[PDB]
């Protein structure tokens, strides 16, 4: 289920946030936490691309060696607030899944700065949702989350403590892979 209405950022910076690099998944709380697993990779690059928002997406089980990229197609909703489409990829943008009406998430950017984002999704794959997933961002995939995403995460009324660090799975990405997916 899908239980939240995520705000956005006070003078949230889009073009900031959408300028074509990677943003690594660091730490992240499902409020339905048995949807996700307890060790996960997950990055994304957010950029714009022939006028529209776009987001390329990647998961990485390192249990289950589950790994799969996903191209987005994000429309706008509000500011900070977009309704995104997906089609699984290959890394090199072959189509593994085509985009289906009844599948796609929403992604409403909490919090970002230069380094540093919180993000809310709700993913949708006909009735049935993944739940309300929340994740801190960072432009470094090592990064400790400092005092701004920390003080976003409380004024969301989210107990930092609850989030999952993705620290120890020593993830690796392919950069080249999802930034090129862009245009894909
Ligand atoms: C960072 C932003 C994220 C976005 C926008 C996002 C979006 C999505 C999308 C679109 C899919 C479906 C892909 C497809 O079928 O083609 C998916 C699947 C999945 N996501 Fe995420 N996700 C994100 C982060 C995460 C994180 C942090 C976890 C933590 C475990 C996670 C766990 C999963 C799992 C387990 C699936 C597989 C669901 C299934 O096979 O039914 N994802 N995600």
């Amino acid at each position: 289920a899908c239980t939240k209405n995520a705000i956005a950022q006070t003078g949230f910076n889009k073009d900031k946030y959408f300028n074509g690099d990677v943003w690594y998944v660091t730490d992240y709380l499902n409020l339905q936490p048995d949807n996700v697993p307890k060790r996960y990779c997950a990055a994304l690059a957010a950029g714009t691309a022939s006028g529209k928002l776009k987001e390329a997406l990647y998961h990485y089980d390192p249990k289950t060696q589950d790994t799969f990229y996903d191209v987005s197609e994000l429309q706008v909703e509000s500011l900070g607030k977009y309704t995104a489409n997906f089609k699984k990829v290959d890394k090199n943008g072959n189509v593994k899944v085509a985009v289906t009406a009844g599948n796609y998430y929403t992604f409403t950017v909490m919090y970002a700065d230069d380094s540093s984002a919180l993000i809310h999704t709700c993913l949708h794959k006909g009735n049935k949702d993944l739940g309300d997933l929340y994740a801190v961002l960072n432009r470094n995939k090592d990064a400790a989350a400092g005092d701004k995403v920390k003080s976003a995460v409380s004024a969301a009324t989210l107990e930092f403590s609850k989030f999952i660090s993705t620290k120890e799975n020593n993830c690796a990405y392919d950069n080249d892979s999802l930034k090129s997916l862009l245009t894909k």
